[PDB]
């Protein structure tokens, strides 16, 4: 046992678990510290004044917003309708029947406890009508859509009139503050990955977890790699999707570029697939991740982008055992009524389209799927061997001759949704014609998979990783880089890596300010409701 690879993982499993100051620094209260609401004029002037925005999608401001609906009983009971209908949309589907009845009899009536005036009767009366006829949880939709008619008005304006919006520029004011290599620290090497290595750290004020991927200058220079390098940090922000690894901070270095990114402390595919007992895992096991990766490749598709490095050690696994795909580079947004044509991808995974360097669209993403699906249940790539230290060139002939070959291990559904997303003709390929992924979602091979609880986060997952344990390769093991050479940097690049720098993201800073509780400690205003200091102007 090398002493290296055994302190680099207790440390992270230290910080991964926690216990004192959860993580966080010593001063965090002090980082952290509210502006004087005086110092947020700019901020003022420059935020953009969307209803969506700052009262929903902005989290720390849909909190600010209820806080201040919660302040008059008149719009609190809108705020708790809007809860009752969150619940209804997430409730047992046998059960809605009931719950649908309490909150129609809790809300919408004209002596209801807490009685919502701007619904609408004609809305109710369609709404009650419907509930008799069939319950789904789509039910209430227009219901609340009217409660947010109204309060995307007078109460929207009071908000922003209100110190509670003050409080929101305040945190809108940190959430700007700058980033950089001060801001976290690093620990052990997780993987290697293209132009650097990724690393897990950790923000020293929040104490949240976080991967960094490093993107060394010179190295992207030395392969005329500056595009793929901000095509997939352009990308990354572009996408959501729980099945998709997401973007919280983007910095520059004296030698680097960095994508802070979700950690996945479940590991990689490849590594539950060969170094976790006997090649590949039980076909429950592929069916549940395959359908998320699907998932995944739907949210994509969504924004025309296509992925083409479909491999196992590209999908990742969390705390709990979803999985989330990761490397992104290769990714590109396809013009929406035009087709791309490049071969890129990784031996044993690229399609026959892009073999042949042909033309092609959104497909050799389900080529990809079914590779995945194979190489998880048999323990090998469908065309090539564990260890087969055969030239790529033979590999390459056999995707586009040879056909694969399945086994006992093999159920019959499993081996068909293979072979048809396998298909070496992308128009006759499983996804690849016109229903989209929903002709995979109905496959024999799904056939117990409810893909709307599954996007719902209702289906727990098959396999759960133990926190005390470390799911990837030793450090030492990790392939390391060739240093690089004679690719001295000069001004030219200066102007991409400010583009690529662009700080924290907004949404996901805002939503580790309430997991890591900073928000909950320091959003702290006044006795009885009143100005804090911070927000009074009267006096500092
Ligand atoms: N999204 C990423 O870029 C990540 C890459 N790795 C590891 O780095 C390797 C690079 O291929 C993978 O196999 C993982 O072990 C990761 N490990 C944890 N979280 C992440 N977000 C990544
Ligand atoms: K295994």
């Amino acid at each position: 046992m090398e002493l290296e690879n055994i302190v680099a993982n207790t440390v992270l499993l230290k910080a991964r678990e926690g216990g004192k100051r959860k993580g966080k620094s010593k001063k965090w209260k002090e980082i952290l510290k509210f502006p004087h609401i005086s110092q947020c004029e700019d901020l003022r002037r420059t935020i953009d004044r969307d209803y969506c925005s700052l009262c929903d999608k902005q989290p720390i401001g849909r909190l600010l917003f209820r806080q201040f609906c919660e302040t008059r009983p008149g719009l609190e009971c809108y705020i708790q309708f809007l809860d009752s209908v969150a619940e209804y949309e997430v409730t047992p589907d046998e059960k809605l029947g009931e719950k649908g009845k309490e909150i129609m009899t809790k809300y919408l009536t004209p002596k209801s406890p807490v009685f919502i005036a701007q619904v609408g009767q004609d809305l109710v009366s369609q709404t009650e009508e419907k509930l008799l006829q069939k319950p789904c949880k789509e039910l209430f939709s227009a219901c609340a859509q009217s409660v947010h008619e109204y309060l995307r008005g007078e109460p929207f304006h009071e908000y922003l009139d209100s110190m509670f919006f003050d409080r929101f520029l305040q945190w809108k004011w940190l959430e700007r503050q700058p980033v950089t290599k001060n801001t976290f620290r690093q620990y052990r090497v997780l993987g290697k990955g293209g132009f650097g290595e990724v690393c897990a750290c950790q923000v020293r004020a929040t104490g949240k977890m976080y991967a960094c991927k490093r993107l060394e200058k010179k190295r992207i220079k030395k392969r005329k790699g500056e595009s793929m390098a901000l095509n997939e940090k352009q990308i990354l922000e572009k996408v959501n999707s729980q099945f998709v690894v997401n973007l919280a901070y983007a910095y520059e270095t004296k030698d680097a570029l960095c994508l802070v990114l979700t950690i996945m402390n479940g590991g990689d595919l490849k590594f539950h697939i060969y170094n976790m007992g006997n090649p590949g895992f039980e076909e429950e096991r592929a069916l549940f991740y395959a359908a998320e990766i699907l998932c995944g490749l739907e949210d994509l598709h969504r924004e025309n982008t296509v992925y083409r490095d479909l491999k196992p050690e590209n999908i990742l696994l969390d705390d709990y055992g979803h999985i989330r795909i990761s490397d992104l580079g290769l990714a590109v947004k396809i013009p929406e009524g035009d087709l791309i044509r490049g071969r890129v991808g990784t031996v044993g995974y690229m399609a026959p389209e892009v073999l042949n360097n042909q033309r092609y669209g959104l497909s050799p993403d389900y080529w990809g799927l079914g590779c995945l699906i194979y190489e998880m249940i048999e323990g090998q790539s469908p065309f090539r061997g564990r260890k087969e230290k055969v030239k790529r060139e033979e590999v390459d002939r056999r995707v586009l001759e040879t056909e694969e070959v399945y086994s006992h291990k093999f159920s019959e559904e499993a081996k068909s949704i293979c072979k048809m997303l396998l298909t070496k003709d992308a128009k006759q390929r499983l996804g690849c014609q016109e229903e989209g992924a929903a002709e995979v979602k109905r496959h024999p091979f799904f056939r117990n998979m409810n893909f709307k609880r599954l996007e719902a986060g209702m289906l727990d997952p098959p396999f759960v990783p133990d926190p005390r344990a470390v799911y990837c390769k030793d450090v030492l093991d990790i392939e390391q880089f060739s240093t690089v050479k004679g690719v001295n940097l000069d001004h030219t690049d200066d102007d991409f890596y400010s583009k690529f720098s662009t700080g924290s993201v907004s949404i996901p800073w805002q939503n580790e300010m309430i997991e890591t509780e900073c928000f909950k400690e320091l959003n702290v205003f006044g006795p009885n409701g009143t100005l804090p200091p911070d927000l009074n102007r009267n006096h500092p």
